[PDB]
This record gives C-alpha cells, structure tokens and sequence, in this order.
C-alpha cells in the first residue's frame, strides 16, 4: 500500500533475485539543525527506506516462484553438461548444486545486505538524535514503550549484534541482529527489550518487532520473515527437485541428446540489458523470472480515487487473475497474485478538482496534498495558466496548500477555471509499479496496428518442475519464447 502518488507501490526493484544488488545508502543530516527540521528529515528517511524495501525485498513475494524457475534452469544446464560427459551421479549433482549454491548466496546476500543497511541507518539516525539532543529517542526508536529515563547519556538503546549465516557456497555472511533495550532493569514494569532479524525473534519483552517513526511502521519482522521463509521453501524445493530430477534422468537420457553449452538463459539475457540500455530493467527481470506479461497490447489505465490516467503494459504473477478487459474496473486487493504496470511516468496526467475558486492577490489555494513529481497546471478565468510543482506549494496546516502566482499571472485577482496535474519529467522515464488500488482499463491498443481490443492475453514459458526439460524442444522453446519477448519491448 505505497504511493507515487498512485495507489501502487512504485520503483520496483526485482534485480536482487538475478544479480548482485547494491544497497541504497543513508542520508546524514547537518549538525546546525532545528528540532522541527531534524524530525522532518528523520521521518523522510524512514518513509524513503520503507518505500525502497517495499519495492524491492518486502512486497515482491509472488515473484519467488520465478527464483525457483531460475534456479532450476541454471542447475539443469550444469547437470546436462555433466550427464553428457558420462560422469558419476555424484558429479552430476555436484555441478547442479554448485549452481544453486552460487545463485542462493547471491539472492540471500542481497536480501540480508538490505536488512543490514536498514538497521545500520536506524543506528546512524539514533546517534544523530543523541548528538543533537533537542529531539528525544522516543521519536526515532519506538518499539512499544519508548521510556528512556534510566538510559545513560551518549549511549544508544540499540546494539547491532554480528550473527554468522552459513552461505551455501561455503562462505560466511555477517547478518546484523537488531537488539533494542530502553535501559530499565529486569524487574521494572517499564522494562522493554526486542531482539530480532529476518530469520527469527530472539526476545520480545513489552515490545513490538517493528519500529514506529512519525506514524510509519517499518522493520516489520512479519514482513521480512515472510520473504525469508518463502526463500527457504523455494531453495529447498529446487535442491529436492533437482535430486529427484537427476535420480530419474541418470542413465536413460543419452549423453549428447540435449546440447545447451551455448544457451543464453533468460537470467543472462536480462543482465546484458542492464549494461546495455534498450528497455526498463524491471520488466526485463520480470520476464527472466517467467512472470506472465502482455507484450502485444498497450493499456490506458485510470486510477479511481486519484483521477490519474496512464498508458502502459501489464504483468500478472498469476494469469488465473483472468483477462483484463477494457471498460471494466478491477480491485487488485481481491486478486490471487500481484498486478505490475510498466509505464512512461512522463505521461502521468489527471484532473485536479480539489482547488479553491478565488485567486486573491495572486494566491491560489488547493484543498488536498499535491503529488510528488507532478505539477498542478492552474488555468484562470482570464485564460492564463501557471504550472506549480508540488515542492512550491506552501502547507497552511489547515488541510489546505497555497502558492503566490503574483509574478506568473497578469491578472492576480481572478478565479480558477480548471486545474490538472501533469508530470514534471523532462524526458521519457519508464517505471514498474505494483497496482494496489482500484483501476479502470479505458482502452487496449494492439501494437503496431493500433487496433482497439476487448481483452488481454498473457504469455510465459513452460514452468520448470522436478521432472521436465528432458527434450531439446522444451529447451529450444525456452530460449526462443524469451528472446522474442525481449524483442517485443524493443
């Protein structure tokens, strides 16, 4: 339940399941700061971190079956090479599991790296509050009972404990276990201590396994552990599945029957699209994870509550979420899987009806919060227009925002005729959103004929199982179906 400010979770965020992913760093506030400003900057950092974690690790749960697909592709190729060489069953499984080892290490390391950064940032934010001393710890570290009365001066209530994780490739990774203690002795009614990480909750006494900063709940164990337990399931299924696969394939599949030595895997295809521009990375990644996508059509969508309209291509994690027909309204909260929408964000536009009629001494007033990355284009009754980007709207704290257009308008005492919001993007900027709120499909444009079609048709390659990809045709179709999907977005 994110914002763009379209009901959807924006800036996805899925390459961490296919490549080494670099974490987003912390923002350090200035020494000479006001408590009101420090509190706003800390709240903004928490919102940004939560939004980043949602769009990457936390909210892409239904694409983890694609990780299983990627892991099967990679392990089976490694096994086929060994089978063709007339190797022992142990050597065949060794090559397949070494492929899973390296793939799991990358996915797990990326996931734990982003937790470590979240948890390191909180400690950096805590240290700032301790140093500024005009802001209380209860503002930045609230885990249920934020009473820091018995905590020593210059001491953090947090402890980042080093926890060794045994990576499948034989290496060790340092996962940071977050411990928080308000400072009271065991025996006091106020005693509050929490200790957890994405893997487990060590202790929770008069505590929440999530932090609350300016009404925002983040570092949720339930959210982080959900991805952790799903990751465990996926790599257990691949290893058990590849064992069953090799046991049933060893000896009967002739050495030389399948030749995949020069195969370009959907994973390899998407990683080459990262170093060479040509399409947005997330839809290339969603294709590599074998998520059903609609490449042939172009949907003009309109968000019910917002009023924003957008042209773009769909993606469903579950194709059984039925066809998305034009003229119909859909609520993604009812759906079995997730809806992804890839659109050119420079084309975001909609009507802004939450505006006061009067333009008094050049001042324009709006009755709703302006959306980030958009400008409200206000047209007066004298047929003059002023473009006001969200950052220029001054908050009155009355539930109203105002802007002084005395320097922009010729007639400063007038009335608003109409107002609309449009994107502030200078160029075509592609983005992949996970639609969370109700949307209506206005029209479906079939490329490159421009025809108006009634419904959508999603496509994906054959899902990998513990018994398939035995024939060369299954493998030939995998490379062919994938390379023509990438071509359709180029």
């Amino acid at each position: 339940i994110g914002a763009a400010a379209i009901s959807a979770v924006g800036g996805i965020g899925v390459g961490w399941t296919l490549r080494e992913f670099e974490v987003v760093g912390s923002d350090d506030p200035a020494e000479g700061l006001t408590p009101d400003v420090l509190r706003n900057q800390l709240s903004d950092s928490v919102v940004k971190r939560k939004s980043n974690n949602q769009s990457t690790m936390v909210d892409n749960q239904n694409i983890l079956d694609g990780v299983e697909h990627t892991a099967y592709t990679e392990a089976k190729i490694a096994a086929i090479e060994e089978l063709n060489a007339g190797s022992s069953e142990s050597a065949v499984l060794s090559a397949a599991n070494s492929a899973i080892d390296s793939y799991e290490t990358t996915v797990r390391t990326n996931f734990y790296k982003s937790w470590n950064e979240t948890v390191r940032e909180l400690e950096a934010m805590t240290q700032t509050v301790i140093a500024h001393a005009d802001v209380g710890l209860s503002y930045i570290t609230d885990f249920g009972d934020p009473r820091f009365g018995n905590l020593a001066s210059g001491t953090s209530p947090n402890t980042l404990k080093d926890t060794t994780v045994s990576m499948p490739d034989g290496t060790n990774f340092t996962l940071l276990t977050f411990r928080h203690n308000t400072g009271w002795d065991s025996g006091n009614a106020a005693y509050s201590v929490v200790e957890y990480n994405p893997k487990e909750v060590v202790t929770s006494t008069n505590s929440n396994t999530y932090n609350t900063v300016d009404g925002t709940q983040y570092m949720k164990f339930s959210e982080w552990n959900a991805v952790e337990t799903e990751m465990d399931t996926v790599f257990q299924n691949v290893r058990n599945g590849i064992s069953t696969w090799v046991t049933n394939v060893y000896g009967d599949v002739q050495s030389g029957a399948i030749e995949i030595s020069d195969l370009v895997t959907p994973r390899e295809r998407a990683t080459m699209m990262a170093q060479e521009e040509g399409m947005s990375q997330a839809i290339a990644d969603l294709i590599a994870l074998n998520v059903p996508v609609d490449a042939e059509r172009e949907a003009t969508i309109t968000i019910q509550d917002t009023g924003a309209t957008l042209p773009g291509t769909f993606a469903l994690t579950d194709s059984s979420d039925g066809p998305l027909s034009a003229g119909q309204t859909y609520d993604p909260s009812t759906f079995s899987g997730d809806v992804y929408f890839t659109a050119d964000m420079s084309l975001v536009e909609g009507p802004w009806d939450a505006i006061n009629s009067g333009v008094d001494g050049g001042t324009i007033t709006i009755t709703s919060e302006p959306y980030e990355g958009t400008a409200i284009e206000v047209t007066t009754v004298e047929s003059e227009t002023v473009s006001v980007p969200a950052a220029d709207w001054t908050d009155n704290g009355d539930g109203t925002w105002s802007y002084d257009a005395s320097g922009d308008l010729e007639t400063t005492i007038t009335n608003v005729d109409s107002a609309r919001f449009v994107s502030t993007a200078t160029e075509t900027t592609y983005d992949t959103l996970q639609l969370k709120g109700a949307f209506t499909v206005d029209k479906l444009v079939n490329k490159q004929s421009g025809e108006e079609v009634s419904s959508t048709s999603f496509t994906s390659s054959e899902p990998q199982t513990d018994s398939n990809y035995i024939t060369q045709d299954e493998w030939d179709q995998l490379e062919q179906q994938n390379k023509e999907l990438i071509e359709k977005y180029e």
